[PDB]
């Protein structure tokens, strides 16, 4: 499922992303654009062996089982495929967790590089929310 900035923002809002960790709803939508491009079946194979899943490219070293990332964990207790689902309750429910973890949204690299310290609110400019 390919989301639309608005639809995603609102999607994120009802799922407790709105201001979670004090990261305003905009942030996630920006985080989204560049991790996945508002996209759910988005994946990545990083040559370390792990794979990134979901609208937020959640990496299978720490956060999801996928069965093929020798020596990893599954904090968030799900198969990485849950993250590809159109119902994002997971990408969120784990996203919540990752962000809660310690580094703040920095875990998301693209957010670090492409969203940090910028016009964020713009990513919801004039959405109906
Ligand atoms: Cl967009
Ligand atoms: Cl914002
Ligand atoms: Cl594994
Ligand atoms: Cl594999
Ligand atoms: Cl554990
Ligand atoms: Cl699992
Ligand atoms: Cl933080
Ligand atoms: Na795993």
């Amino acid at each position: 499922k390919v989301f639309g900035r608005c639809e995603l923002a609102a999607a994120m809002k009802r799922h407790g992303l709105d201001n979670y960790r004090g990261y305003s709803l905009g942030n996630w939508v920006c985080a989204a654009k560049f991790e996945s491009n508002f996209n759910t079946q988005a994946t990545n194979r990083n040559t370390d062996g792990s794979t990134d899943y979901g609208i937020l490219q959640i990496n299978s070293r720490w956060w999801c089982n996928d069965g093929r990332t020798p020596g990893s964990r599954n904090l968030c207790n799900i198969p990485c495929s849950a993250l590809l689902s159109s119902d994002i309750t997971a990408s969120v429910n784990c996203a919540k967790k990752i962000v809660s973890d310690g580094n703040g949204m920095n875990a998301w690299v693209a957010w670090r590089n492409r969203c940090k310290g910028t016009d964020v609110q713009a990513w919801i400019r004039g959405c109906r929310l």
